[PDB]
């Protein structure tokens, strides 16, 4: 019988074409469960099942909000097979900005979604595993967990958040036969205000904004990969025998975490990529 | 023009240490606003201020509760010179387990005293010292938030944060004469029943191996919150500050070892081994 799936944040992205990468496998061995904030916006995950041709009962959805730990439960309570093989933590916020404009529940509700939400995943699937020896964990990783990047504070913080959450659980999941493994994306293809900003933030901050944001679009097309490209390396870390904690989709910034972490002081990257986004 | 500084987490420890030892400083060149979660707690605060003479005027305290914007914003609007030159934010929460059996509330709890709570502070005292060119924030990190370890992984989760939300900022702020620093400290010093019913047998053994290695590291590693208090006042007066200044040496080789392996299946190993046995 199948690898039994579990996916959070199927709507677009990622997740969809993770969900329908899988399920539509021509060794038809995965079941996969895609799950979705609201069912609502399941249109596009279902025409794209369609289109890749995935087998009947290869690809089901269930609503799962992860801010909602009885969504979480009740999510686990559907997986009629009993058991999870694959869990894949991939819904997550974005958010932009100077940090003085961001609103409260905005910062709030990054951290909830992007952390205590896969921090809730892992509560609520990782007991089977356990007990079970054995389980498949990939967490969607950023390189903006890696290195800190202006105007992404917040994000920023949450993916750095997944790094310590991830590290720390992996060296616990050792001799349970459970192999916890962070996706590290760069940009891919698929938040800002103006009047809202500036009455918050101030005249020179509002300018170097836009001096990120204009040169951030840069670096957009030159290295933003697609979803495919990116599933791919999912089921690289899938199939791998003894995966490791973390895989890099892109190598496109392999240069900079070289430079950030010969300095362990960490004044060498704080100048180097201020002289790099701004000039 | 004294030097106008204001902490959080005051009540005790590295908070309460450097607040007295910038208030006591010969020169008199610091005003302290040393901040609590509560007021009834400055006690102790008080009686190490008096112990060291620290002269009238030279510390205040006040009522700071991070999670709370409005508790931020009354307590900054209390600094009657209207600015603050340096702004150390140090109120933290510990939490530690194995992940399945910590409560929801508690993990939510950390991430918004710890995360949050110093974005609110950031968001709160910031903007003043962009329009005035200058200021100094000192963060109080970890070497948790530089490595994961084994049941420490929300509490991990969130000096991990610390680190982005910093490094972030710093390279905004530069050009702005805004030095942020981080403080990064190891260890300070200051049921299962209910374990067992949450977690499999498995588990239940390695927590208390582990629970036992961490032991032996405190009693041989911990530092006084007065040597990390120290510390602080080198990044204060250090004429150019860098991202980081650590509490102890005793860690950057482990922390090594991680940077050696991007693929981080190194960490692990050497992790695992050396704290299970
Ligand atoms: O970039 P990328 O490919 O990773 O994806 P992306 O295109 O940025 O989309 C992010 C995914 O995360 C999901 N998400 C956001 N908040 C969520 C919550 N509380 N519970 C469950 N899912 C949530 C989103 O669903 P929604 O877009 O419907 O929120 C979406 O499916
Ligand atoms: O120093 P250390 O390493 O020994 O650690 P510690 O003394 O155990 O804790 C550091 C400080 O964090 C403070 N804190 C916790 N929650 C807070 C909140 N919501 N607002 C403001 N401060 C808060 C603590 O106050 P309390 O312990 O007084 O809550 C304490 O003064």
């Amino acid at each position: 019988a199948r690898t039994v799936v579990l996916i959070t944040g199927c709507s677009s992205g990622i997740g969809l074409h993770l969900a329908v990468r899988l399920a539509s496998d021509p060794s038809q061995s995965f079941k996969v469960y895609a799950t979705l904030r609201d069912l609502k916006t399941q249109g596009r995950l279902w025409e794209a099942a369609r289109a890749l041709a995935c087998p009947p009962g290869s690809l089901e959805t269930l609503q799962l909000d992860v801010r909602d730990s009885k969504s979480v439960a009740a999510a686990r309570e559907r997986v009629t097979e009993g058991r999870v093989d694959v869990l894949v933590c991939n819904a997550g916020l974005g958010l932009l900005g100077p940090l003085e404009a961001l609103g409260e529940d905005a910062v709030a509700s990054v951290l909830d979604v992007n952390v205590v939400g896969t921090v809730r995943m892992l509560q609520a699937f990782l007991p089977d595993m356990k007990r079970r020896g054995s389980g498949r964990v990939l967490v969607t990783g950023s390189v903006g967990g890696l290195m800190g990047l202006p105007f992404n504070d917040v994000y920023c913080a949450s993916k750095f958040a997944l790094e310590g959450l991830c590290e720390s659980l992996a060296v616990l999941l050792l001799p349970f036969g459970v192999h916890l493994s962070l996706i590290e994306c760069g940009p891919v293809h698929t938040l800002g205000s103006p009047e809202e900003v500036l009455d918050r933030t101030d005249i020179h901050t509002f300018h170097r904004f836009y001096q990120y944001l204009a040169h951030s679009k840069q670096v957009f097309r030159e290295a933003a990969q697609n979803p495919e490209e990116v599933a791919e390396v999912f089921l690289t870390a899938l199939r791998a025998p003894k995966p490791t904690l973390r895989y890099f989709t892109t190598e496109r910034f392999l240069p900079l975490l070289r430079m950030r972490l010969d300095d362990p002081s960490g004044s060498n990257y704080v100048t180097a990529m201020h002289r790099e986004v701004f000039g």
